[PDB]
C-alpha cells in the first residue's frame, strides 16, 4: 500500500461540526461529520447510493466520525435571494434533481423528513444533493409501508397533517416540504410560519388569494404545480409520479 494515504487533514470548517478534509496524499476533498441517533444515521446512510444524495464513504470511532461526500457548491439556501428567489430555469433545474433524489430515497423506503435549502447542497456543477439523515427514517420495508407518527421537520416546510394527525404517511410529507422549497426558490420567501388554521397566511392560500405574496410574484405555470402539491389533504395531494406529468415541470425553460 500507500504510505500516509489514510492521512486526512481537516482544512476548514463547513458548519456546526463538519470539517472539510483534504487527504494527505491524493488532496481528494471530502466532508467529515464529526459527532460527539447516530448509529441509525450511519446505517440508514450505508443504504445511500445516487447522484442527488450525499454519498456516504465509511465512519470510524475515535466520537464518531462520519466522511461524507463534499459539495463545494455549497447550501442551496445561499442561492436564493430574499423577497426575489431565482431565475425560473434555476429553480426548475433544482427541483428536478430534488424530484431525483426524493424519488430514490422513497425507492428505497427511506424518508429524509426534513427537507430545506440548508440541507440541499451543491456540487461543483451545481448538482443538487440531498444533506443529513440525521432524522430519516424507514417507512417501507419488505414491501409494506409503515406509518409515521413522530413530530419532526421544519415548521415552516412541514406538511399539515404532521400537526393534525396521530399517523400519517412519509411521502407525501417529504412532497410537500418540496413544494414549500420550490416556493422558496421562485418567491424569496416562505408562504407561512406553519401549515394551521391559525395562520393568516395559510387560510388566504386555502382560499386562493394568489393575488398575494407569494404567489404573485410566481408566474402562472409554476403556480398551478404548487397548487397541487400544498394541498392539505395528503391523500389528494399530487404524488410525484405525477409531478413529472406537470406541465411547467417538463417545461423547456434552461439552456445546459
Ligand atoms: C427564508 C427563505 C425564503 C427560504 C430564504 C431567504 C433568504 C436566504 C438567503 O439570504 N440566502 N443567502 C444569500 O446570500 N442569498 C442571496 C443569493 C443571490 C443574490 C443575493 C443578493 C442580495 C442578498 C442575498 C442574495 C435564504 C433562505 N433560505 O433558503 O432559508
Amino acid at each position: 500500500a500507500v504510505p500516509f494515504v489514510e492521512d486526512w487533514d481537516l482544512v476548514q470548517t463547513l458548519g456546526e461540526e463538519v470539517q472539510l478534509a483534504v487527504n494527505r496524499v491524493t488532496e481528494e476533498a471530502v466532508a467529515v461529520k464529526i459527532v460527539d441517533n447516530i448509529k441509525k444515521e450511519i446505517c440508514i446512510n450505508k443504504m445511500l447510493n445516487h447522484e442527488n444524495v450525499v454519498k456516504f464513504y465509511g465512519h470510524r470511532r475515535e466520537i464518531q466520525y462520519l466522511f461524507l461526500e463534499y459539495c463545494s457548491g455549497g447550501e442551496l439556501f445561499d442561492r436564493i435571494e430574499p423577497d426575489i428567489g431565482m431565475p425560473e430555469p434555476d429553480a426548475q433545474r433544482f427541483f428536478h434533481q430534488l424530484m431525483a433524489g426524493v424519488v430514490y430515497l422513497h425507492g428505497i423506503g427511506i424518508t429524509h423528513r426534513d427537507i430545506k435549502p440548508e440541507n440541499l447542497l451543491l456540487d461543483e456543477r451545481d448538482n443538487l444533493k440531498i444533506s443529513d439523515f440525521g432524522l430519516a427514517t424507514v417507512f417501507r420495508y419488505n414491501n409494506r409501508e409503515r406509518l409515521l407518527n413522530k413530530m419532526c421537520g421544519t415548521l415552516p416546510y412541514v406538511a399539515p397533517e404532521l400537526l393534525k394527525r396521530r399517523e400519517f404517511h412519509a411521502e407525501p410529507v417529504d412532497v410537500w416540504s418540496c413544494g414549500i422549497v420550490l416556493t422558496a426558490m421562485l418567491a424569496g420567501e416562505l408562504p407561512w410560519d406553519q401549515p394551521s388554521d391559525s395562520c393568516q397566511e395559510y387560510s388566504d392560500w386555502k382560499e386562493k388569494k394568489t393575488y398575494l405574496n407569494p404567489w404573485k410574484k410566481i408566474d402562472s405555470a409554476p403556480l398551478a404545480l404548487l397548487h397541487k402539491i400544498l394541498v392539505e389533504n395528503p391523500s389528494a395531494r399530487i404524488t410525484i409520479p405525477d409531478i413529472k406529468k406537470d406541465r411547467w415541470y417538463n417545461k423547456p425553460l434552461k439552456k445546459g
